[PDB]
């Protein structure tokens, strides 16, 4: 059985909707801005533990969902209006909301409904909500602790709420990978049309990480920007020599998967087809990947091997590159070892987006593959923002696009790591 | 590709390994005990802020790993043994350890290294971390966050410890369903060995919630029992007119999944083959299942579809139930509707083991499919604990076991379910 996307549904610092978003990423612009007080999160804080709080991090940068009741701005009144769901909650309905209703999927039928799924990740949850509770504890209010803390803090609640909203009782799935977790959701709910367990699944990621803990927790780990802090529409610059880290980013990418035959029964428009979903592990660190970027070698060579698609019959990349001094060169060279002369003479184009959103963590692989499949729908690849100074592992050939690109893509691949050394790569066709 | 299990490994309320948890679990014990202020995890808390938590916990008990240097008892020394290993990581490894060791596979190959991933998810992660992280925030002492904050608190950090340990190099994975974790993580890794994604899979699922935020928030949703603080060994008891909510239990439940072909060509040792992976969504309530138990007929109609075997041929089916007066006989009422004739014959063997583990949540799932898969190696079916007088919709000879039945048990299924209306049930048979 063949697995074809059907509907495409996102919110993300470059505005909510998927036109808005694409419109605003091929013409080049940036969702990042510098921090204020009231991005901490941290309303049930007075002003001086607010104010000190800011001033513990590094990183004073982000890339924020735009929020509003006007058209590319996401309404919290709407998705947001009940107090068991949390932020990365209401960005996945959102998102699925849209998805659904580009498939034209809103099934009355109970035989229809039990055949759809839902598999939505959050990488991790509602930091923030667990600080309020935590903060009862420190001063010893603990009667005020919500009913329903447990259920807006749990990772898999999107696919709860969103099976919930439209009374899908196919799979109620997510997979959890760190940054790899948008990625492997939608690959594992692939795997589900596949062998039958379902034959329309909503799927994808999502994240709402930006907050007091978060950006001091990642900052500690040093894997956040911080020294563009005076200059923040220039902080995310992926594959560039001055790139110091990644900038924290948040929204939702949710697709329709569906089963080819039943797609083309009902008279559905199809995307594309998802061709591969190679997974591996770089069993090396926990947080850095090898010098050989074997792990990101491993997840590239098996997608393409399950598409049946030689390297050089690959038309686009959309590379994972974070804006990190390592983890960026990594990449580079493992695309350099799966493509090799596809890729050193150019003919290959590859790009990260990640200059433009920031890093949308458990929402990045999702956000990414709708950009891949966007790719090859409108014929249009995106630039990387920021690369003033390629990387020296870049030539004149092997370089990564810096404007926007009108080609034919049939072909597009999708790259998502994570901590702990978790691999995914996604390979879309034209169909 | 047909796929069998080739080792168990576990740590649980019951003991350290296998071994310890299956002959306690089968001569009726129970690893409930009373909570103490050492069991709040507070040890940057005053004395003062100790009392006062503990005095707002409604629910006084929980099932506890028993750690030492002794048979039977996990050894802390060897499993968290470095900054970055919380509890649930190192109740995984040690788990896994076991698990290979019982499968015999610890290749050194490249080739075996690479066909082999994990898929060990954990529900919640580490809350007692963000609580001490969060605590920094309220007394202004961000300057001791620790590096490894983040590493420490992601759900999937189990599977990328357990690969790094043994240069695993297949898909990295982690499903993450609530109390539905280490089913979902058992069956999606399964779903890959029959796509050909892997030849091994490492999987299962993990939990150490023991803390004070963990039990604080589970009381106050009034999901945890809290009649028996008095007698906790009584505290648990699934099926019975008295029960009053779950135990929070803690512990990791790991199994190696291998391809059917390939386990035989090495002379692996076999204990079943995973013939079905049914999944449903209840679409109901965040919570609470539907009356009917749609979601869970569903999941195991789903499952035994898979299996080509109809009702009257499973032998034992391990229920979810958690000692929850509308959950329980929601399941119970869903086996009726199942298995009819085979349930109200008596010849349907079912319990659940949660009367003496209590609640593992994310490992709930994995160490009650290796309750099954037993119940098949060893032609003995586990009681269900404290059951001192059955749910009124129990009648004649439709009854759950009581006592551990020595019987031939040629088919196993597990039932598990999580907040969001997420079900699976896992099958098991003889091979
Ligand atoms: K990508
Ligand atoms: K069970």
């Amino acid at each position: 059985r063949r697995v074809v996307v059907t509907g495409l549904g996102m919110v993300t610092p470059l505005g909510r909707g998927v036109e808005t978003t694409w419109r605003r990423l091929i013409d080049g612009e940036c969702g990042i801005r510098g921090l204020t007080l009231d991005d901490l999160k941290m309303k049930s804080f007075d002003e001086e533990t607010k104010l000190y709080t800011f001033d513990q991090l590094s990183s004073k940068v982000a890339a924020f969902v735009p929020y509003g009741s006007n058209p590319g701005e996401f309404d919290e009144a709407l998705w947001l209006n009940s107090k068991a769901v949390a932020n990365f909650i209401g960005y996945a309905v959102c998102a699925a909301d849209e998805a659904l209703r580009d498939a034209e999927w809103l099934p009355t039928e109970e035989e229809e409904k039990e055949r759809t799924g839902v598999s939505i990740g959050g990488g991790i949850g509602s930091i923030c909500d667990i600080v309020e509770a935590a903060q009862l504890i420190c001063e010893k209010r603990l009667r005020r602790l919500s009913p329903f803390f447990i259920p807006k803090i749990l990772v898999n609640m999107a696919s709860g709420h969103v099976s919930m909203k439209y009374g899908f009782q196919g799979p109620n799935h997510a997979a959890v990978t760190a940054c790899a977790t948008g990625a492997h959701s939608i690959g594992d709910a692939t795997r589900m049309i596949q062998f039958g367990d379902a034959d329309v699944m909503v799927a994808g990621g999502t994240e709402s990480s930006i907050d007091a803990l978060s950006v001091a927790g990642f900052s500690r780990s040093r894997a956040l920007s911080t020294k563009f802090n005076s200059s923040p529409q220039e902080a995310s610059r992926p594959f560039d020599c001055d790139r110091d880290g990644f900038v924290i980013g948040e929204g939702s990418g949710v697709i329709v998967l569906e089963e080819y035959e039943h797609a083309k029964r009902r008279g559905a428009k199809i995307y594309a087809e998802l061709c591969g979903y190679g997974m591996s592990g770089d069993a090396h660190h926990i947080t850095q990947p090898p010098e050989d970027g074997k792990g990101a070698v491993l997840a590239m060579t098996r997608a393409l091997r399950q598409s049946g698609l030689c390297p050089n019959q690959i038309d686009y990349v959309n590379a994972h590159a974070t804006s990190t001094p390592i983890g960026d060169a990594v990449e580079a060279r493992a695309i350099k070892t799966v493509f090799s002369e596809h890729a050193t003479s150019g003919t290959l184009a590859f790009s990260s987006t990640k200059g433009a959103t920031g890093h949308l963590l458990g929402a990045a692989g999702a956000v990414e593959a709708i950009f891949s499949i966007l790719a090859i729908h409108h014929g249009v690849a995106p630039m990387t923002l920021n690369v003033k100074n390629p990387d020296p592992i870049f030539d004149k050939r092997f370089m990564p696009l810096t404007t926007s690109k009108k080609m034919l893509v049939r072909t597009a691949m999708s790259n998502s790591f994570g901590f702990g050394g978790t691999n995914a790569s996604l390979l879309f066709a034209s169909i």
